[PDB]
């Protein structure tokens, strides 16, 4: 029936909301109103997914999410894991979007900005499990989720990344990943969490979640107690550099699957060397790309808004090739990283900036087509 | 004290809520955040005041308001005005900015957009008065406002407006004025007059302030026979090309004030030969700018977002010569007509597109330096 044989499924973001679990005004996370991702590359015939994770969470939170979104169950985060950091073991349980995934049937996974290190860490636990997990069940028995076993492969065919902070940005080290506005993040999830709440904004299994017959004050008071305000399970820490870095040096390469990364730059170099935004940077990246741009090591400079060049593309001590946007790009093992797109920024990737005329729907829709495309080959070459 | 003898009133345009009547979280119409007009220009002592009149108002209506801002007393519309469009003839009443107000103490007037054409009308009154309510008064007795007598001379030294639209403008005709946007404009009016409202949106003549023992479906009720629905009496119309003419064919050129006109482009030339707004026009003039700028007449495209260039630079049937940026604009009885401000939108002007960084605020505060130093010549040139 459909012109993909592997379902192609877009993972977002941190602050991702997309879908039913969205505000009643809000952009449209994958294409914007310049095009509209999900719904047109279906009326073309393609089988394309959105996935829902946490939006704050941690990589391994959505990483262990995202498979359960994939697979259908309720979200096991582990026990061991529960138990270091403190939040509940069991979470939101998914319909599942490929009830029968397992060795054989395979998943096209592409993910913007934080969902492309989310995707990276799923295949990880589906390849070589989680030690720590293995390492609990074997102690003390118990019941483990598959996710956590290994040895789980030929269930994901292509990684590929659009703007994702591989290396992570200074943005978070400077300004997301602080005390002040992570404390800020989290009253937002308190507060999402009240009972007349309808979206979840991900970090409920750290107890966000006020119960019908509770006060906000006690409210308050049970959810001060909370490991989440120091803990660095959580989104913030993992897109600051050392947080990246954890992930890059836990990851190894799986020599089926094609990966390729995009880039974009919408920064200009200044007086001293220094880079800023461009008039036409989506404008709430003001003053990220400035932290960015005004960076000590001049390498680190040239920026979409939030992340650096260097941090997108590619993981920095991992195998990579410069590729052409007219060569297949068909390499199994290997980042395959496309040429910078000069003037996207973050979220142009996304097609949300609609301050941005410059960045025109027909563009984008040959972007999203191009990939499809891409997918299509790595279909056709195995 | 002042270094300017006479004092510099700024009037706002369409949509302008200034002082204490503007919203919690709102931005600050003489200056925005780049540069602080009346606390700035106060600090370097010059005595300059804002004005506050009705925001969705007719001419008329703000050209008397304004009388009243700076004289002090009760606004008084005029019996016969009042009678005619069906309206309180009785409105706000004002401390008065200067109680003395009369031949031989003069000020100077300053109006962005729409407030340039209630500048005009309210000079227009002072000289010349009223007919209809000479006339009126005359048949029917009673007291009569001085606004609308007639020889009050040598009370307004200077006349200069940023980017009005002397000439009116097609985002008025083919959008501002039309049936359905007027309905909602006066549901915003309807809905601001409730009891628990602290803002004046400037209708309230028309019946639009809830009773404080009145129900809403009451008020809804009441105010629905309003003549306002379908009067001409309000400002979408005096926006229109037909309603700006109809000033221009009522107003003719006082031969001791001093007229001077600035004008914005922010529009570019597309393929075909039409005009597309910039980046860097804010971006809720986009609409606006790509329905002036795609008008028939050619002449016509040219724009600032909402003001396109023929109907700023001076009204169309009235003396003008045209300025140097060196030039001191100290003629007497003629428009001096500024050169373009390139790359300056209708709200550039005021300095609120915190979204165009490549309008910063020393320039502005060049401009309006400028302003004062023209002004400091016309009175020194007396
Ligand atoms: O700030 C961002 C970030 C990214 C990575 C890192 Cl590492 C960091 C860090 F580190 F600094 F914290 C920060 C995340 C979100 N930012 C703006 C969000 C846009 C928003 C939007 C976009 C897509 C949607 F589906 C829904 C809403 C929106 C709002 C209003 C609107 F009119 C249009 C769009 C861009 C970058
Ligand atoms: O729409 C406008 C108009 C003008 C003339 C005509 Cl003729 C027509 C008509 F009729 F054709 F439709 C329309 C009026 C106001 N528009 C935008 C409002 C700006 C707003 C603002 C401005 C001044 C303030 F003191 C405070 C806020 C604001 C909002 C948010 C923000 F982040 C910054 C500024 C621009 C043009
Ligand atoms: C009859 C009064 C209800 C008017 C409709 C809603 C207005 C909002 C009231 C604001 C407030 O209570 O702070
Ligand atoms: C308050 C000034 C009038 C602007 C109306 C047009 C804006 C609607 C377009 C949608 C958007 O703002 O993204
Ligand atoms: C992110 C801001 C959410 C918008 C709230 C407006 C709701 C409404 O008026 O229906
Ligand atoms: C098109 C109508 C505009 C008002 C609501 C949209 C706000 C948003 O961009 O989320
Ligand atoms: C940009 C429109 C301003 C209208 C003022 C108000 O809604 O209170
Ligand atoms: C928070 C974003 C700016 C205002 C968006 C709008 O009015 O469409
Ligand atoms: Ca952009
Ligand atoms: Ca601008
Ligand atoms: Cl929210
Ligand atoms: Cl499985
Ligand atoms: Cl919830
Ligand atoms: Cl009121
Ligand atoms: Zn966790
Ligand atoms: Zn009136």
């Amino acid at each position: 029936q459909p012109l993909n044989k592997y379902p192609v499924v877009f993972v977002h973001g941190f602050l991702g909301l997309v879908g039913d679990n969205a505000p009643a005004l809000y952009p449209n996370y994958w294409g914007g109103n310049k095009f509209k991702v999900i719904e047109e590359l279906r009326k073309q015939g393609y089988n394309v997914h959105q996935a829902s994770v946490s939006a704050f969470g941690s990589n391994y939170d959505r990483a262990v999410q995202l498979y359960y979104y994939i697979k259908g169950g309720r979200v096991d985060y582990g026990a061991a894991h529960a138990a270091k950091y403190g939040h509940e073991r069991y979470g939101k349980t998914y319909k599942g979007i490929m009830p029968n995934w397992e060795p054989g049937k395979k998943v096209h996974l592409v993910g913007h900005s934080m969902g492309g290190q989310t995707i990276r860490l799923m295949e990880e636990f589906l390849r070589n499990g989680n030690k720590e997990e293995i390492a609990y069940h074997q102690a003390h028995g118990g019941e483990i989720s598959p996710l956590f076993t290994g040895g789980h492969n030929n269930m994901v065919a292509s990684i590929t990344t659009l703007a994702t902070p591989h290396n992570g940005s200074q943005a978070a080290d400077k300004f997301g990943n602080t005390e002040a506005v992570r404390k800020i993040m989290f009253a937002l999830n308190r507060f999402m969490g009240n009972k007349y709440s309808n979206i979840d904004l991900g970090l409920t299994q750290w107890g966000f979640k006020q119960l019908p017959n509770e006060s906000y004050i006690d409210y308050i008071k049970r959810v001060s107690k909370s490991k989440i305000w120091t803990s660095d399970d959580n989104a913030a820490y993992d897109l600051t550099l050392d947080g990246s870095a954890k992930l890059n040096n836990m990851t190894s390469m799986n020599p089926n699957i094609t990966y390729t990364t995009y880039t974009g730059v919408s920064s200009h170099t200044g007086p001293l060397g220094y880079e800023n935004p461009d008039l036409g940077t989506f404008f709430l990246m003001d003053t990220t790309s400035r932290i960015i741009g005004h960076d000590a090591r001049e390498e680190w400079r040239k920026n979409d808004g939030v992340v650096p060049v260097i941090s997108s593309l590619h993981p920095s001590n991992q195998p990579f090739v410069n590729v052409t946007n007219n060569e297949p790009a068909t390499r199994r093992g290997i980042w395959q990283v496309k040429p910078i797109l000069q003037g996207w920024d973050h979220v142009d990737f996304i097609g949300v900036d609609f301050l941005d005329f410059k960045r025109k729907g027909s563009e984008l829709a040959n972007f999203y087509i191009g990939i499809i495309n891409d997918l299509l080959s790595v279909e056709a070459t195995e």
